[PDB]
This record gives structure tokens, sequence and C-alpha cells, in this order.
């Protein structure tokens, strides 16, 4: 269920990190970054990804240094490493 505070995919800060909230639709296969195939690069296994940062939802958590907002675990953006790559 979407939270007021998702990281919409037109977010200027999600535009900032060429985000997209489901990474099957993000440049992720283009960007081809280390640590794993980019199929398998999303927020979900990104690596200062945080359940813990409170308003976290079904689909939503917090994201690395994202404030206030949420991202989808789903999602993907730029600065994606693996948790531990
Ligand atoms: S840094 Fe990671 S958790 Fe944050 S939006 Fe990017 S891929 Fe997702």
């Amino acid at each position: 269920s979407a939270p007021a505070n998702a990281v919409a995919a037109d977010d200027a800060t999600a535009i900032a990190l060429k985000y997209n909230q489901d990474a099957t639709k993000s440049e992720r296969v283009a960007a081809a970054r280390p640590g794993l195939p980019p199929e398998e690069q999303h927020c979900a296994n990104c690596q200062f990804m945080q359940a813990d940062a409170a308003g976290a939802t079904d689909e939503w958590k917090g994201c690395q240094l994202f404030p206030g907002k949420l991202i989808n675990v789903n999602g993907w953006c730029a600065s994606w490493t693996l948790k531990a790559g």
C-alpha cells in the first residue's frame, strides 16, 4: 500500500537518483552496476536500505539517506549497491 511519503518515480530526488519504483522498468540493465546482475538489483537488496526507518509499510522501506520519504523494495536507483557488494 502506497504511503503518503512514497518516493514517486517522478520525484525530483528520484530523478536525480534515476530511481524507478518498479526496477523491471529501470535503466538498471543499461547501467549494469557491479554486485549482482541487473535484474536482481533493487532497493530490497540495496546496501543501506533500512526496514527500521519507521513509516515503512508493506512494499515500502527506508532508502540509505533518503530522508522522510520511503522507496519501494521493488525499485532501483543509480546508487544501488548490494547488501555487502
Ligand atoms: S539507494 Fe538503494 S535503496 Fe535507495 S533508492 Fe537507490 S537502490 Fe533503492
